[PDB]
C-alpha cells in the first residue's frame, strides 16, 4: 500500500530472521513488515553435523519463531512460498492463498539438489544429508543402524557441492563417535570422497595450511581420501564415482559399497524463486547488484545463498565457493538499509562489502576455523586455525546467535566483533 | 597555565607520535602542546631487523619529526628529558633547559637493559642489537664483517626480555643472506639462545602452533637451538650461558665463541622516568591505572611500553610478555581522551581495552604473523599464521603507518582494521 508499504521477507533461515527484525526495525510502525517460511521454527544450521553424529539434540538447536516475531510486530506466516508473480507482485503460498509485496526480499537459502546424483536422496538410499535438523536426525537415525551392523563408511562433497568444511566436521566426529564407543576397529572401510581438486581446497582454494591439516587428520583418523571425484549415481547400496585429472579426464572409476554415507549436495536456487521468469542464472540464484537488489525487478532484492556469486575458478571437477554467516549478515544489512532508503526517496548506497568466508568446526574438544577475504589471491587475510579455544567460540556464538534470534537485532549485527571495547 | 593547560608528551616513537597529534587534534588552538624526544627523527621500528641484515637503509624507515608536527601546531623539542620533579612539574633537558608542564603523557618506550649481562653492550663486544636503527645499522657493519671474516654466529633473547618475535625474525634472515650470497656452509655454527621455557613460547605461552612451526624453521636454515638459557656474561668474544631446568636449577654451563651475534636484551624503564619518586615499580616501569593515569600523580599519564603491566605467569628464567602497537595505540587513545576530560571537568572513562600481543615478522618472500588475545589462556583469539599474505601486509602497514606520521592522525587510530566496510 502506498505509503504504508508492506516488506515481505521470504526465508526465515540465517539471513531471514535478522532481516526481518532489522527490516521491522528500520522501518518502524508505518510499515507492514511479513516473514514467510516453509518451517515453523528457526534452526542454528552450523549445529546439523552435531545432530548428525548424536551430539545434540533437535531441542538444542531449533525453536518456534512465531511468539519471537510477533512480539517484535513481524507478521509471520509458516507456509511455504510456490510461486511468485513478480508483474503483480503476488506470492502464491502452498495452501493456495496469495500475498501481495511492495517491496519482497528473497531469503531462501539452498536447494539441496539430490536430482543431480540419481539414487542420492537421503530417502532412496544409504547416503544420508546433514544439512538440515530433519536430514541431520535421519542421517543419526542411519548412524545408529551402522553401529547396529557394521559396514563400509563414505562421506564428502559432491560435483557441485559449495560447503565441504562440514564434510571434513562430520568425517572427524564420526571417527571420533567411532572410537568413544569401541566400535570403529569393525568398520570395514572409511573413505572421504570429494570433488575438491586437492584436500582442503575448501572451494576457496585453500587457506592457511589447510591442506596440510585436513591431509593429516584424515589420516590420524584413518580416512583414505580421494579428490577430483564426481558421483554418478547411487544404486544397490553402491556409489558409483569417477575421478578425473587436471584436464578432466577419466584416471579411474570406482564402485564403493555403502552401509552409512554423508555427502554434500549441489546448491540450487529453490524452485519458486528459480521459477521467476529472467530473475535467476541458470542455477536458480537471484541476479543482483552491489546494493543486493535484483537487477530485473527493482523492488525485489535478495540475500544469503539464494543470491548469485560469480566463480572466480574452475575446478577439474564443478565446485562452488562457499556464502558464510558474516558475509549474508552484511548483505542483510545492505538490503535493509537500501530498501528503507527506496521508501524514502534515496538511492541506497550500502554494500556487501568485501568477498569473504568465515568458518568455524567444531570436533570435539578442539576445533578448526578459517577466515579468509577477498576472494582471489594474494588475499588480506588467509587464516587457518585449530584449538581448544576455537571449539569453545563456536559454542559461545550459537548460544549467542540463537538469543539474538529470540531476543531481536536491530542492529548493525556483529558488535560481537568488538569483544575489544 | 591556567584556562590554557600545557600538555607535554615525552617520547616521539609508536606512541608518541600519534600522541602528539591526536592530543592537538582533540585539545584544539586553545592549548599547548609540546612533544619532546631523543632524537630529531622518527623511526619504524618493526623495519630495524631488516636493516640490521641490510635489507632496507636508515632512509627507507626514518625522517625528520620537526616540520610535520608543526605544520600542525605542536611545538617540537629534540632533546632527551634528564630528569623530571613531578612536585613542581618541571622537565629538565639535557642541555639544562627546563619546561613546565600542566599534564605529562611519558611515551619513553625501553631502556635497553645490556647492563644486566656484563660486556652485553654492542660497544663493548660482539653481541649487537637491531632494537634502534642505530645499533641495527651497527649490526649490519658487524654482519658485513663476519662476510669477510666468517665464524661462529649466536643470536637470540637475554633472561628478563619480552620482545621474541624479532629475535626469530633476524635468525631467519641472517640464515636467508647467508644463502642468497652462498656463503652459508662458511659458517662454522649458528645458535639460537633463548630465555623462553620452549621455542615460540614469546613470552605469551605459546600462540597457535608457533612451537612446531619456528622449531621447524629453525631446523630447515639449520640452526640448533637451546631454550631456558640466561647469559651470565659476554667476555673475550664469549657468551657464557646458564641453562636451567622447569625448577630453575642448572642442567649446563656453555661458553660459545661468538664471532657475530644478537640478542635481544632486556628492558627496564629510562632513567628520567624511573627516577621520579613513587612513580614506577623497580623495573622504572609507570604504575597506571585502566586509565593510563599514573596511580601517584593525577596529571601524569603514560602510555606504550614505558607502563608497567603485572605478569601472568612465571617462567624458569624471567621472561615478559611483550607491549605490542594496537595495544599501546588503544593506550594512546585512552590518555588523550582521558586528559582532555579532566580539561573538561570530567572523570574520562576510556580504557586501553582487552589486553592483547600482535606481531608481524618478515622473513622476505613470507612472513608469520600472531594475534592473541586476552592475555591468559583459553584465548579468545589464538592465532599463528605464515605465508605471502603475511609478508603483503607487513608491507602494506609499514607503507600506511609512515604516511600517517607525516600526514598527522586524529584519528580514532586503526580505521585500517576497515577493510571490510
Ligand atoms: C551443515 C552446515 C554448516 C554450516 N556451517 C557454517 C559455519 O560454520 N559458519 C558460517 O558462517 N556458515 C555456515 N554454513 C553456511 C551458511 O551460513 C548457512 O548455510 C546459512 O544457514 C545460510 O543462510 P540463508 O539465510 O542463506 O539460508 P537458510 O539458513 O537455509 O534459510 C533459508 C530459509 O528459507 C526457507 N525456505 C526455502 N524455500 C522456501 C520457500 N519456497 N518458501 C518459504 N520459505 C522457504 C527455509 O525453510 C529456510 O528457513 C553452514 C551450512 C551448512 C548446511
Ligand atoms: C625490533 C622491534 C620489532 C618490533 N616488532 C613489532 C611488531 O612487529 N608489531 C608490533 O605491534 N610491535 C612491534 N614491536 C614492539 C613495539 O611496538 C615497539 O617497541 C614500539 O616502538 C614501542 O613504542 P613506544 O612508543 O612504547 O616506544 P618507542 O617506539 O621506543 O618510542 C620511545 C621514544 O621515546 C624517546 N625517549 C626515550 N627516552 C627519552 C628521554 N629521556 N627523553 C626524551 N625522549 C626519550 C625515544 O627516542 C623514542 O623516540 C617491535 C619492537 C622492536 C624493538
Ligand atoms: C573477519 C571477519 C570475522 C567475523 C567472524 C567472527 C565471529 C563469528 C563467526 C562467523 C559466523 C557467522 C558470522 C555466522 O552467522 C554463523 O552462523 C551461521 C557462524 O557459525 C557458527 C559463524 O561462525
Ligand atoms: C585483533 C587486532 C588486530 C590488529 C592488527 C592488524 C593490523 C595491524 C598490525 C598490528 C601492528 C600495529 C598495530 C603497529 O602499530 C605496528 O607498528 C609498531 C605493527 O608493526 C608492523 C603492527 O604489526
Ligand atoms: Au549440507
Ligand atoms: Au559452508
Ligand atoms: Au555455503
Ligand atoms: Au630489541
Ligand atoms: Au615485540
Ligand atoms: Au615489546
Ligand atoms: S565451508
Ligand atoms: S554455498
Ligand atoms: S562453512
Ligand atoms: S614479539
Ligand atoms: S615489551
Ligand atoms: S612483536
Amino acid at each position: 500500500m502506498r505509503g504504508s508499504a508492506h516488506v515481505v521477507i521470504l526465508g526465515a533461515g540465517t539471513g531471514g530472521m535478522p532481516a526481518a527484525y532489522e527490516m521491522k526495525e528500520a522501518l518502524g510502525s508505518g510499515h507492514e513488515v511479513t516473514l514467510i517460511s516453509a518451517n515453523d521454527y528457526f534452526q542454528f544450521v552450523p549445529s546439523n553435523p552435531w545432530v548428525g553424529v548424536g551430539w545434540k539434540e533437535r531441542d538444542d538447536i531449533a525453536f518456534p519463531i512465531r511468539h519471537y516475531v510477533e512480539r517484535k510486530g513481524i507478521h509471520f506466516i509458516a507456509q511455504s512460498a510456490e510461486q511468485i508473480d513478480a508483474e503483480a507482485q503476488n506470492i502464491t503460498l502452498a495452501d493456495g492463498n496469495t500475498v501481495h509485496y511492495d517491496y519482497l526480499m528473497i531469503a531462501t537459502g539452498p536447494k539441496l539438489a539430490f536430482e543431480n546424483v540419481p539414487g542420492s536422496d537421503p530417502h532412496e538410499g544409504p547416503v544420508q544429508s546433514i544439512c538440515t535438523v530433519d536430514h541431520a536426525e535421519r542421517a543419526f537415525a542411519e548412524y545408529q543402524a551402522l553401529l547396529r551392523e557394521p559396514g563400509p563408511i563414505v562421506i564428502g562433497a559432491m560435483a557441485g557441492a559449495s560447503c565441504f568444511g562440514p564434510a571434513y566436521e562430520y568425517a572427524m566426529i564420526v571417527a571420533s563417535d567411532l572410537k568413544k564407543r569401541g566400535m570403529r576397529d569393525k568398520i570395514p572401510s572409511f573413505t572421504f570422497i570429494t570433488s575438491e581438486p586437492y584436500i582442503g581446497h575448501l572451494g576457496i582454494q585453500g587457506v592457511g595450511d589447510s591442506k596440510g591439516i585436513l591431509t593429516k587428520g584424515l589420516k590420524e583418523e584413518g580416512i583414505e581420501a580421494y579428490t577430483n571425484c564426481k558421483v554418478t549415481k547411487v544404486e544397490d547400496n553402491k556409489m558409483y564415482v569417477t575421478q578425473v585429472d587436471e584436464k578432466g579426464e577419466t584416471i579411474k572409476e570406482m564402485v564403493l559399497p555403502v552401509k552409512f554415507g554423508m555427502m554434500i549436495p549441489a546448491f540450487k536456487g529453490v524452485p519458486a524463486v528459480a521459477g521467476v521468469e529472467g530473475l535467476c542464472n541458470p542455477g536458480g540464484f537471484v541476479l543482483v547488484d552491489e546494493h543486493q537488489r535484483s537487477k530485473k525487478y527493482a523492488n525485489i532484492f535478495a540475500a544469503g545463498i539464494a543470491i548469485a556469486i560469480p566463480p572466480v575458478e574452475t575446478t577439474p571437477v564443478p565446485t562452488g565457493a562457499p556464502k558464510t554467516g558474516y558475509m549474508i549478515e552484511s548483505m542483510v544489512s545492505a538490503a535493509v538499509h537500501n530498501i528503507k532508503a527506496d521508501l524514502e526517496g534515496r538511492k541506497g548506497e550500502q554494500t556487501m562489502g568485501t568477498w569473504n568466508a568465515v568458518c568455524f568446526a567444531d570436533m570435539g574438544d578442539r576445533g578448526a576455523a578459517f577466515i579468509a577475504l577477498p576472494q582471489l589471491k594474494p588475499r588480506k587475510v588467509d587464516v587457518f586455525a585449530y584449538g581448544r579455544w576455537v571449539h569453545l567460540a563456536k559454542v559461545a556464538f550459537e548460544k549467542y546467535f540463537i538469543r539474538k534470534m529470540k531476543m531481536g537485532v536491530s542492529e548493525p549485527f556483529y558488535e560481537k566483533v568488538l569483544f575489544k571495547m
